[PDB]
C-alpha cells in the first residue's frame, strides 16, 4: 500500500530465488486492483519469460517494452525480470506510472546481485520473498543444487568472517591456475 | 443507438457544412457515454482542427492518429474531419473499435463531396445535419458567400435538369478559355 507523505506512486522491486512466487505475487495485484475499482494494471517483460504464471494468476494484457513505449493508460505497471531490460528503455517507462519490479536471483539464469544493486541504485522500495510455493523450505534437493552450482551471493554485502563487505587494503595483482580447484588448504576450492 | 441484428458496433459518419454543429454533436456523445456507465470514448484528428469545441462540449482525451496507433482502450472512437486523414492509417484504426466520423463540406477548406463518396465507399452509417447553431437558416450573408464562392456540390449525384447524375454519351474533348467567364449565353459563366 503505497500511500503516504511520501509518494504513493513509486517503484517496488520484489526479488527472490526461483520458485519463490514472484510471478504469483505479481499476478495477485493484477485483479486485486480491479478495472474500475482499485485500478487497471499493465505488464512488460524482456524476451518473453514465462508470462503464463503471472497472468494465469491474474486485466493482464501485455505489450513488450519497446512496443510498450507507445501511450500511457495505466496506474500500476509490472515488469517481469526488469534487470534483463535495458537501462535506458526501462528508466523512461518507470517515469510515466507506479511499478512492481520482479527479478530472479540466486539460481540459474538469474541476475547477479552485484548488478542488481547497481540497477536498484538507478532508482526503490525493494522487498524479498524467502519461501518456495512448490516445495517446503529445507528441501534437500534444492540445497544440493544450490551448493553444487554455487548459488550463494554473500560477497557483495559482506564476507562471512572477520573481514568481508568492503575489501580494504592495498590491492595486489596475482594469477592462479585451475589446479587451485583440487587442493583444499591455502589456495583451495575457496579461492576459486 | 447502434444496436441491432446488424452489428451495434459500426462506423457512423456525420457530414455537414460549417457551423452545423458537427463538433457539438460529437462532443455530446463524449459524456453521454459515461466513463463507467455508457462507456469511455476517444478522439483523433489530423493537423489539429479546432479540437476545442468538441471537448469543450465534452473523458475527452486526445492522441493524434499516428501516436494513436499505440493500444486499444475505447468503446467509441471519434475522429474529427477524418477525410483529411490518410486512408491507410484511418482504415486500420476504424477496425479495432465503433466510431463517429465527422467531416465538413460545402464551404472553404471543406472536403469535396465527390471524394467523400469514394472515401465512404471504403467502408457506413452516414447522417447529415442541415441547420446552423450560430445563425438562423436563410441567413442572407451565408447565402451570399455560398453563391459567391460556389459552395454547391450537386453534380456528383445529379445535375438539375433533364440530364445530370451519370453523364452518358460519347466523351468529347475540347478546350475553352477564361473568356467564357464573362459571356452569359451558350458557353458562359455556367460552363466554367
Amino acid at each position: 500500500d503505497a500511500i503516504a507523505e511520501k509518494t504513493l506512486r513509486n517503484t517496488v522491486t520484489l526479488t527472490a530465488a526461483r520458485g519463490r512466487g514472484k510471478s504469483a505475487a505479481m499476478g495477485v495485484a493484477i485483479a486485486a486492483a480491479v478495472a474500475y475499482g482499485y485500478s487497471n494494471i499493465f505488464i512488460t517483460s524482456p524476451s518473453p519469460e514465462n508470462l503464463k504464471t503471472l497472468f494465469e494468476f491474474v486485466t493482464i494484457q501485455y505489450i513488450r517494452p519497446q512496443d510498450a513505449h507507445v501511450l500511457g493508460q495505466a496506474e500500476l505497471v509490472v515488469i517481469d525480470e526488469a534487470a534483463a531490460i535495458p537501462l535506458p528503455l526501462v528508466k523512461k517507462l518507470m517515469g510515466p506510472y507506479l511499478v512492481f519490479m520482479a527479478s530472479t536471483i540466486s539460481g540459474y539464469e538469474g541476475t547477479g546481485r552485484s548488478l542488481s544493486l547497481k540497477l536498484i541504485k538507478q532508482l526503490l522500495k525493494e522487498i524479498t520473498l524467502s519461501e518456495p510455493i512448490r516445495y517446503a523450505q529445507g528441501d534437500n534437493v534444492e540445497k544440493w543444487l544450490n551448493t553444487l552450482l554455487c548459488l550463494d551471493a554473500t560477497l557483495p554485502r559482506s564476507k562471512i568472517s572477520t573481514t568481508g563487505c568492503p575489501d580494504p587494503s592495498q590491492c595486489e595483482l596475482l594469477h592462479v591456475n585451475r589446479d587451485t580447484l583440487f587442493s583444499f588448504h591455502p589456495v583451495s576450492e575457496k579461492f576459486l
